[PDB]
């Protein structure tokens, strides 16, 4: 029984100030204080990937810590929703002989373009499968916005980032703490985005992003006002009180697809959804798994995407023991 050649045999191509010693599987390397980043092609997965090799990771305490967070992190994190690691190896043979760790990425506008209810709703759903995954990580995003999305041509969804204001919730803005649902208000502040053709809270600065808000949702409750530190509260009461303005008024039925009675139904379903993803008191703003099972999303729902288990939940040593920690962490993906 031979082994796979293109998965367990290696070439050496010299980029920039190191060797870079690759799988076979992965070729036409080009170069992009962490390490280099070189991108290549996995001609096994057939797609576009960025290789970053760490050499003596384990050789400092600092650069150690990284390297051992971002393996478990990664490792976490994986869904097909999440810019996800592919592939961890090492050339070396050996814990005594182990130098180097390559990491493989997945390697990578529709704001503007004119989508209808099915494409809109799918994009969306995607969007909450990823941050679900995060959660069930114990990570929260705290930073979604349009540019750390990705969508291909056939629709499917990714996100860049897991670790501007215009996304970040009115908890973060007025520095309250905050819950999982942070990320709702960003998906809150992107499906009006991609709806309304315009950023929904765009503030001039940290102090006008609050008169947006409150502006466009009316002031908060008694409740909300009474959980702020009261030097923040103070500022709050004393803004001007507006009333709100209604969903229908923010956001008309014409600017969605109106074109079938089922169109008109889901116009409905798509504002419903809105008016919860967009509560300034985030004790009244819907969680992600409700999100989920809302009429407008839940058309899509597969437990396989929704409920995908992550393999764990991300939570001082000796340079030896950072190295077995670490080699052991590569060993895991064979």
């Amino acid at each position: 029984m031979s082994k796979s050649k293109v998965d367990n045999q290696f070439y050496s191509v010299e980029v920039a100030d190191s060797t870079f010693t690759v799988l076979k599987r992965y070729q036409q390397l080009k170069p992009i204080a962490q390490g280099i980043v070189c991108a290549a092609f996995d001609t096994v997965l057939g797609i576009n990937v960025a290789v970053k090799k760490l050499s003596r990771p384990f050789q400092n305490q600092t650069h150690a810590k990284r390297a051992y967070r971002e393996l478990v992190l990664l490792k976490c994190v994986n869904h097909k929703n999440i810019i996800s690691l592919l592939n961890v190896f090492t050339p070396q043979k050996t814990l005594e002989e182990f130098q180097d760790v390559y990491l493989v990425m997945e390697l990578m506008q529709v704001i503007h373009m004119e989508l209808d209810h099915e494409r809109m709703s799918y994009l969306l759903y995607q969007m909450l499968c990823g941050i679900k995954h995060l959660h069930s990580a114990g990570i929260i995003h705290r930073d979604l916005k349009p540019s750390n999305i990705v969508v291909k041509s056939d629709c499917t969804l990714k996100i860049l980032d897991f670790g501007t204001r215009y996304y970040r919730a009115p908890e973060v803005i007025l520095g309250m703490g905050y819950a999982a649902n942070v990320d709702i208000w960003s998906v809150g502040c992107i499906m009006g985005e991609l709806v309304k053709g315009c950023v929904i809270f765009q503030g001039t600065d940290h102090i006008d992003q609050w008169n947006k808000v409150i502006e466009q949702l009316g002031t908060p409750s008694a409740e909300f006002m009474a959980a702020l530190q009261p030097t923040v509260r103070n500022y709050v009461e004393n803004r001007p009180k507006y009333p709100g303005i209604k969903f229908e008024e923010l956001f008309p039925d014409w600017i969605f697809p109106s074109e079938s009675e089922r169109d008109k139904i889901k116009t409905s379903q798509a504002r419903d959804l809105l008016s919860k993803m967009l509560v300034i008191d985030p004790d009244k703003r819907i969680s992600v798994d409700e999100a989920l099972r809302h009429p407008y999303i839940t058309v899509w729902y597969d437990p396989a995407e929704a409920e995908a288990p992550p393999p764990q939940i991300y939570d001082e040593h000796a340079i030896e023991e950072w190295k077995e920690l670490i080699y052991k962490e590569v060993m895991d993906w064979e």
